[PDB]
């Protein structure tokens, strides 16, 4: 039989897997947690994401549509932050408008949770087992399939495995190791502050002008989203803040513990004190306890392929990044997809040799790779924009609209289906 092994039930995980359940290809779900958890974190899906959640299978989609939220319409206003005009009341201010970026297809956002619990309704119980940490892979002497050893000190047997299992992969760290220069994520030196306010209380502080629409605020050293979200009723605040410390290192198998601190109130008002009012304003109406998030991304010490034998990586894993364009998330659904559809070739076959089944994963590395190290790369430059970095923006808006722009429109407008018949091409030669 074709046995597939996902280790990690994330979004990626659970995406590939619907995509796999809907192709009739075997597998399981290995998932080191008693369950899926309950991470509320907020993840925005770009266009070309929710291209990809649809040709996985339409349930995907649907699973997102359910739980997520959006402004009305899909225009961001890129404005100048610092530069606000004519009174330190919001309400009667003139934003600085720099330019509008337009999503073809539209944007939307949903929390963590209520997109796995709609996703994992389509998976069958029997396709996935809890409590089983991942901790080595060996290849079977009689046979040379791959065979996963957990934690529990149980075993199990695949022709390949997917390593789905986040920014601090395990099955990253059986193909490409553990030592000081391995690929593994690093701090991105940007801190994120979100909360979720009523839309009311937003537009009574703000106006109605300024609640109507997105709006990224850009400016020195740190920048913020207002969003609008209709369907909850609420004003997202979502702030990033440049910096250059390290991050201090913790010991745990938790990586809200390893990435989140509790931020002292101070720190928000501080990195925003030069701005205008709106964003001011914008940040005082964060509780005064919050988390910060320390964003890692995969940029200084990339994996050299996604594939090495019976074994790849797939989303966070395979190229964790910064979410300046979007969670990174969608990239793990593109990533599914291409898994999900070279996979199910094999699972035809009457045989899989571990070399067809190696060229196969080899095949879906050579049609993610460029791109997925494009995201990282374009993310982290996104930041390094919008926080002002290398020039001060809000003073050459025509030259920021262009760069961003294009950028957006290579990510966004990505040609999903094409994907699917250049990975189904190069199977074949292969
Ligand atoms: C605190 C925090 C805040 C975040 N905030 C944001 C945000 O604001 N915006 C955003 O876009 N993204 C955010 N993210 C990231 C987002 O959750 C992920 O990008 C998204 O879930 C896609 O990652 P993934 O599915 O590839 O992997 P993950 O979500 O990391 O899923 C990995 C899964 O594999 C399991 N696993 C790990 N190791 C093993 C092992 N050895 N054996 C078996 N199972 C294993 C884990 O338990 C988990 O279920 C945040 C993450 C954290 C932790």
């Amino acid at each position: 039989p074709f046995e597939v092994a996902i280790v990690g039930g994330g979004i990626t995980g659970l995406a590939l897997a619907v995509g796999l359940l809907k192709r009739n290809v075997s597998f399981t779900i290995y998932e080191r947690a008693e369950n899926f958890g309950e991470l509320g974190v907020g993840i925005t899906f770009t266009p070309n994401a929710q291209r990809a959640m649809e040709a996985l299978d339409p349930c995907v989609l649907q699973s997102f549509t359910n739980v997520a939220s959006a402004p009305s319409g899909g225009t961001i206003n890129f404005v100048d932050g610092v530069r606000e005009q004519g009174s330190e009341d919001p309400r009667t201010s003139t934003a600085a408008l720099l330019f509008q970026l337009h999503v073809k297809g539209g944007y939307k956002a949903c929390r963590r949770c209520d997109f796995v619990d709609q996703i994992v309704q389509h998976i069958p119980k029997d396709c996935v087992q809890y409590r089983k940490w991942l901790d080595s892979i060996e290849t079977d002497h009689e046979s040379g399939r791959a065979v996963l050893k957990f934690r529990d000190g149980e075993i199990a047997h695949a022709d390949v495995v997917i390593g789905c299992d986040g920014i601090r992969s395990q099955v990253r760290a059986s193909m490409f190791g553990t030592d000081e220069l391995c690929p593994r994520a690093q701090y991105s030196h940007q801190l994120g502050y979100r909360g979720m306010v009523p839309l009311a209380q937003a537009t009574a502080v703000l106006g109605p002008e300024k609640t109507s629409s997105a709006v990224l605020h850009t400016g020195p050293g740190a920048f913020v989203l207002t969003i609008p979200l209709a369907e909850v009723h609420a004003m997202h605040i979502e702030a990033f803040i440049m910096d250059k410390e390290e991050w201090p290192e913790v010991q745990t198998s938790s990586d809200s513990k390893r990435y989140v601190l509790p931020a002292t109130r101070n720190e928000a008002t501080k990195a925003f004190a030069e701005f205008g009012p709106t964003v001011r304003s914008a940040v005082s109406m964060f509780p005064e306890k919050l988390e910060k998030w320390a964003v890692f991304d995969m940029l200084e010490a990339p994996v050299p392929t996604f594939a090495k034998g019976r074994v790849c990586l797939a989303g966070d894993a395979a190229h964790a990044s910064t979410p300046n364009q979007g969670g990174g998330a969608g990239f793990g659904i593109e990533d599914a997809l291409v898994l999900a559809e070279v996979l199910a070739v094999l699972a035809e076959a009457p045989n899989v040799s571990g070399i067809v089944a190696s060229e196969a994963l080899a095949v879906y590395s050579e049609v993610r790779y460029e791109r997925s190290q494009w995201l990282v790369r374009s993310s982290r430059r996104t930041g390094e924009l919008c926080t002002w970095k290398d020039r001060d923006w809000g003073l050459a808006a025509e030259e920021l609209s262009r760069d961003i722009i294009s950028r957006s429109h290579q990510l966004w407008d990505h040609d999903t289906a094409g994907m699917v018949s250049d990975a189904l091409a190069i199977l074949g030669e292969r």
